[PDB]
């Protein structure tokens, strides 16, 4: 039960006219495409704390990718859902190098062992089982969103309750622009990853998905089980959990789809007109 | 649970192309505002048969209003929700008024007999009791939306599943180029419906509304208990029901706003080229 909205004084939106002439703002199955100039940052943070909204953010920093860390969270406390209750839940192999950063309030961490597999494929491929394993340790009970990001990434604007839907998906960098047949989806009929090369809506980056905990445990549970099956086949996916993660979006349409301001890399890509603020970059 | 899509060919949303370049389809808390041109009907269809929705819709026929009904479930059955499960819930004093339309198949009807109040306003306010009253009788249990409608109109034009969702609300046709100041509110703070000249997002229809049966009962109560508020202190709000309507929309915001395809008056405003489509439009 939803209680009511207080009086708020903002702009009224205007029915013709469009809220960006450059880009599309919602998907053929009528999913909004998270871009600046698309949301009323006020209203949403009503709406999220009147309901004492709880986020989790899972970040995996196995081996050398610890060194990541500090940056990561130290930005991702100026930008990550501020005035929200978030959980951080790292996942590493050295539980003693995780670096102690100061938190801001209604703001936790709790550090995670697990193991380390020997090749980075595997690392980044076993952490749809370690999701899906620890929503029932854990997340059920302790917030009511998931955000899966890799570690090698900082915050450098804005990102909070704007992306929050029960599954979302983000547009890869590196082919937001590009036509469907240049995607690199797993092309093999051998695997559970394949897609043809006439089906595809858009290129989500396995780097930043999320939603509700349910919805993350189906999916992270159906990535995970599909590797398995690969994996008893002989085949290993062309991009890894992200090509599981492709294959389980174009199937099940997630509600919410958050532009390439959420997930960029600078170095490659540089500074397009079309993004009015880069929030969540590579590191170079 | 939802089931996975099956594979389908259709056209690659461009994420560089806007779907319409002369309207706002998106509202600023990220509530899609359906147009013709943001939705493919196909993969929505799909997705709400794999879930075999039924859709309820309710019309009432008081007194005079019962000569509209043949038109009315004519035309709803060559536009409204074709190939999905739907329920409709007529509401009149004189049930052996209500025409023999043939339905097709996964389609039926019922007559729920009613009081008619002396004034028009009276009847048109008194749905939001009746409507609430029937969530516990009937609708919980039969279907998954309601979609609540005036009687004296006809369907011209699509009207299916791209309208489901929590809750609806519906721009009206006269005041979707207007600010907001110009809205025929509820302006007098004496009247539960009381909206302050620098508030309101939207116009709201009183015609056209919707939702899941759980957020249509929380609708429809509310305006019930404030319309009985008003009465108790000496005051009818502007438009009845739909100044309620619209206070409860300020509130607590649809997660889907329909354009004025949805609801149009042609006699009145004509055919704008702003209009790709009248779906549902006034008898003149
Ligand atoms: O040795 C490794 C390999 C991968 N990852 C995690 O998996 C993510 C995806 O791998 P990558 O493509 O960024 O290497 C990394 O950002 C990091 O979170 C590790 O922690 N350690
Ligand atoms: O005598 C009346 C008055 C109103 N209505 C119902 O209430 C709706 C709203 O009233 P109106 O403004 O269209 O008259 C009508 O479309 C019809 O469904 C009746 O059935 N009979
Ligand atoms: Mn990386
Ligand atoms: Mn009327």
């Amino acid at each position: 039960f939803m209680v009511s909205l207080p009086r708020m004084v903002y702009p009224q939106p205007k029915v013709l006219t469009p809220c960006r002439k450059d880009v599309l703002v919602v998907t053929p199955w009528l999913a909004p495409i998270v871009w600046e100039g698309t949301f009323n940052i006020d209203i949403l943070n009503e709406q999220f704390r009147l309901q004492n909204t709880t986020i989790g953010l899972t970040v995996f920093a196995i081996k050398k990718y610890v060194a990541f860390l500090k940056l990561f969270l130290e930005t991702a406390e100026k930008h990550f859902m501020v005035g929200h209750r978030v959980h951080y839940y790292v996942f590493t192999d050295q539980p003693a190098a995780v670096p102690r950063v100061t938190l801001g309030t209604g703001r936790q961490l709790s550090v995670l062992e697990v193991r380390a597999y020997k090749r980075w494929q595997d690392v980044s491929m076993r952490r749809m089982e370690m999701i899906s394993d620890f929503c029932e340790r854990r997340f059920l009970s302790e917030v009511d969103y998931l955000v899966c990001v890799d570690v090698d990434m900082e915050f450098r604007d804005h990102v909070g309750v704007e992306i929050l839907t029960p599954l979302f998906g983000t547009l890869h960098p590196g082919f937001y622009g590009s036509s469907r047949e240049a995607f690199t989806y797993e092309r093999r009929p051998q695997s559970q990853a394949y897609i043809p090369k006439d089906e595809g809506d858009f290129y989500y980056g396995g780097a930043f998905f999320g939603g509700s905990v349910q919805e993350v445990q189906r999916l992270t549970r159906a990535c995970h089980q599909a590797m398995m099956v690969d994996q008893a086949n002989g085949i290993e996916a062309v991009w890894h959990d992200e090509s599981h993660l492709n294959k389980y979006l174009l199937r099940h349409k997630p509600t919410k789809v958050l532009s390439p301001e959420y997930l960029w890399d600078q170095q490659l890509l540089g500074w397009p007109a079309v993004l009015r603020k880069l929030r969540f970059t590579a590191v170079p």
